[PDB]
């Protein structure tokens, strides 16, 4: 893992890293913010700094959310690290949308393990995020926990990947906390999701659809999914349709445990995301035992 | 004044405006964030929401600082509005750097009233910021004060314009508060400043140089200039040289009232700026009588 660039921000440091990925077979870019706690003189030996993984939306790189969501202030506030993965494999060797669009191909992996050629070669974003990356960060830094006491969140395509990873890992307690911002919640039933699934996967889709996954996953204790979405989000009725997760949990053990806050006047933008980052941070902090 | 685009952010609203400018003779773009106080049901008739004007650096538009500094949270915290002007006149009719560079011409007005053709035609950024814009916002919105109880701040070229406006307006109490982030402080003695001055102005420079202005301006009461600058700022030794303002006030009524916080490890970037926005906000809030 190479340090490409470091920025002091708040009391910690935002680090731009790269590494040769075994899942993607390409160089991958990742950012991590390390909180003030990591640089502090007295950090207790019987504590670990837990990690939040923030998954970005379509066309994004790690830098968009790093610059525009202000997680760094929350990170110092509660004592967690936050990791910002990229959104697809990238490179001259990596397949693109044959239609030359932005909703598929590069910047648009949909957090899936692709089975269809030519994408299967590089598009192993599910193993990348849940299997390789935490271990890679662990080998490089190890104060920090990338593997155990970990939260997952993200925006749009990323809230989708977040919810999806949380649910598929739920019996193993893979993630201790799950939130999302304007997620795509039922990919199988929405145009954007169907193109990603047809393209990357070619019945294989069910394993990647939160609305189908959640129904037979036995809810435990007080666990819940925090969602925010703006009612002025221009993608809301065609792509996101959050109401669909609500409907999916009716008469199900998850029924009272998916909280969608639909927030009047708000967008899809990082103006929206930055506004709800404080609440999501405190939600993740409590689930991580920081407060 | 036209509303081009509105975004809910925090409890207020970020508004992208445009207007036909009489100072520049061109369309100008401006952003303003209005705090939660402005939309609130009970806002007292014997109060006005005071305004912070944030001046941006070279190549910037209003949107950079709007997206990347998170003033909006401070604005709701203390009860001020924040205005983000543009950095030059813009348009197909507006003169550029004959050298095709970014440090002069468009995005690079240096908050000056240009006297030299072809720039004089549009480059009236000093009257634009201090004379036209506050009155224009006043006519459009009038809860709000754009004219009287007003603070000025900004980054690099903008901290320069901020300091410069504050000092030239100081006997008239034009601005009630002045801070800056990584300002250029002695334009007459630094390469970037000399090119702007030679280009826009052609003795005419003194009137626009904070290090020359401050020495005979009689300091009153407890007033002070707040500056932050990072010691890893790559422009620090060639262009910014903050130490120069310090030297300028030695044996002067301003001597103990220019506070430069040189902050270890920090950049020129909005990672730096966003880190010190909370402190600057509380400093401006107190000078504005909000706290």
């Amino acid at each position: 893992m190479k340090v490409v660039k470091e920025f002091s921000v708040c009391g910690g440091r935002l680090i731009k890293l790269s590494h040769n990925s075994n899942s993607t077979k390409t160089s991958m870019n990742v950012n991590i913010y390390l909180p003030k706690h990591y640089y502090a003189q007295d950090f207790p030996r019987n504590k670990r700094i837990p990690t939040v993984f923030y998954l970005s939306g379509l066309t994004c790189t790690p830098d968009n959310a790093s610059e525009k969501a202000f997680w760094q202030f929350q990170a110092d506030k509660y004592g967690f690290a936050i990791v910002f993965p990229d959104t697809s494999p990238r490179g001259d060797e990596v397949a693109n949308d044959p239609e030359g669009s932005w909703d598929f191909g590069q910047g648009a992996g949909f957090y899936l393990n692709a089975t269809q050629e030519p994408y299967a070669q590089h598009y192993q974003m599910y193993d990348y995020i849940h299997k390789e990356l935490p271990q890679t960060l662990d080998s490089h830094f190890n104060k920090l926990d990338f593997l155990d006491n970990v939260a997952i969140t993200g925006h749009s395509m990323g809230g989708y990947g977040a919810i999806c990873g949380y649910l598929k890992g739920y019996s193993g307690k893979r993630y201790k906390s799950c939130s999302a911002f304007a997620p795509i919640v039922n990919p199988s039933n929405v145009p954007i999701g169907q193109k990603a699934f047809k393209g990357y996967l070619g019945a294989q889709w069910e394993a990647y659809d939160p609305c189908l996954l959640i129904k037979n996953i036995r809810h435990v204790g007080d666990d819940r999914i925090l969602i925010h979405v703006g009612d002025s989000d221009p993608f809301l009725e065609e792509h996101l349709k959050p109401e669909l997760l609500l409907e999916a949990v009716k008469a199900t053990s998850w029924q009272d445990y998916v909280e969608i806050k639909k927030v009047h006047g708000f967008d899809h933008s990082y103006y929206f995301v930055s506004t709800f980052v404080p609440e999501h941070a405190e939600f993740h902090a409590r689930n991580l035992g920081l407060i």
